[PDB]
């Protein structure tokens, strides 16, 4: 029951190589995540966008050692004016997008950015949790339906890629225990039916799924307690979400287990573009 990622696909099905690199991750306080080597990490990973969710860490504290990276020069972060501590995405690219944006239309918390690209929109989130006994529940559904909106009014321009912390496990192969955690953030019903219908609406496919349907125990997520990492009892809150225009591009979606540094492990998307 623990789990070893397969080598890196770099050729579409098509044959062609792949061009682009994305990777994501759910950091949990990019101050301490930086001082526990992830920086290193990335720029051995060397994707050619770098999104990050949970940075906990306002504009005016970004740690110098980002602009250390000229390989990902432009930065964007979104962070909360309300909240401090939590919350907090963001976005580094090695070219600039075409277009910048944040949020998702009626702010202001900190979990999106919209980066337009040539070929693509990229959207990178951090959905909110729906809290130790389901106390945000209901804030977390109706941001679901607004951001489901959000995005659908979206991918009807280019083609859409999301990544980043869903705070949900699909379905029963995305957790080590389904049935112990129904009424628990991440699985309850109202929200493996909010993903389906995120998947039905825009629409968008799951990258891992799609190309691994039968691989059992891949998580992106263990909680620090216990030894749920070590003994690889974890969740897939983190995903690359496509437009079907775009899988003849993908080349693969990999899932980053080895990396430390949080609770949560990169993940990374090669596009064939």
């Amino acid at each position: 029951a623990l789990y070893e990622d397969p080598p890196d696909q770099k050729t579409s099905p098509s044959g062609k190589p792949a061009t682009l690199k994305i990777c994501s991750w759910n950091v949990d306080g990019l101050r301490a995540w930086i001082k526990k080597k992830g920086l290193d990490w990335v720029k051995e990973e060397a994707p050619d966008i770098l999104c990050l969710q949970e940075t906990k860490c306002s504009e005016n504290k970004l740690p110098a050692e980002l602009q250390e990276l000229p390989g990902l020069s432009h930065q964007y972060w979104s962070a909360p004016s309300d909240k401090e501590g939590y919350s907090g995405v963001g976005l580094l690219s090695r070219q600039a997008p075409l277009k910048v944006s944040y949020g998702i239309g009626d702010e202001q918390e900190g979990r999106v950015i919209v980066a337009e690209f040539d070929s693509f929109v990229l959207v990178t989130a951090y959905v909110p949790n729906a809290g130790r006994g389901l106390v945000r529940l209901e804030y977390r559904q109706r941001w679901d339906e607004a951001f489901r909106k959000f995005l659908k009014g979206l991918a009807s321009r280019k083609p859409l890629v999301l990544c980043g912390d869903l705070n949900v496990a699909h379905e029963e192969i995305d957790l080590r225990n389904p049935k112990g955690n129904k009424k628990n953030a991440g699985f309850t019903p109202q929200e493996r039916q909010g993903f389906g219908e995120l998947l039905q609406a825009v629409p968008l496919a799951d990258s891992f799924r799609h190309l691994y349907p039968n691989t059992p125990y891949a998580y992106t997520f263990w909680t620090y307690m216990m030894n749920a990492r070590s003994k690889n009892v974890g969740w897939r809150l983190d995903y690359f979400l496509l437009s079907h225009s775009l899988l003849p591009a993908l080349c693969d979606s990999k899932i980053r287990s080895k990396a430390l540094g949080s609770d949560h492990c990169p993940i990374t998307l090669y596009l064939a573009l």
